[PDB]
């Protein structure tokens, strides 16, 4: 139907603005901390403690797969990384103090995707 055509249009342009503020938040993350998914062979008892890993790169598979449906969806998997960060290290760490910088930083770009989501529909 040419309805469904126009919905999927409208889910196409959001994943073009999706990707614009998946990259400026990737961009607070210059030591590259959140860019991969915690490895399992590395830290074997992650699962124990986080029970829904979350990291940049999956976030991006998701993002060209059209999966994200609306940008509440988006910041829950944002949110995830940023959260999981902040329980599984310790305040001391540079771990969680990237972690913080992170959610400070993104805040703002967050604001502003909210706006531009909304005005544009």
């Amino acid at each position: 139907s040419m309805e469904q055509v126009a919905m999927e249009l409208r889910l196409t342009e959001l994943t073009r603005l999706l990707r614009s503020v998946l990259d400026q938040l990737q961009d607070k993350d210059p030591a590259r901390i959140f860019a991969q998914p915690v490895s399992l062979k590395e830290v074997p008892d992650y699962l124990d403690h986080i029970k829904h890993p979350m990291d940049f790169a999956t976030m991006r598979k998701r993002l060209e797969a059209q999966g994200y449906k609306n940008l509440h969806e988006f910041e829950e998997d944002f949110d995830l990384i940023i959260d999981n960060c902040m329980k599984y290290n310790a305040r001391d760490t540079v771990f969680y103090r990237a972690a913080v910088r992170l959610r400070d930083q993104g805040g703002v770009v967050l604001r502003q995707a909210r706006r531009e989501v909304d005005s544009i529909g």
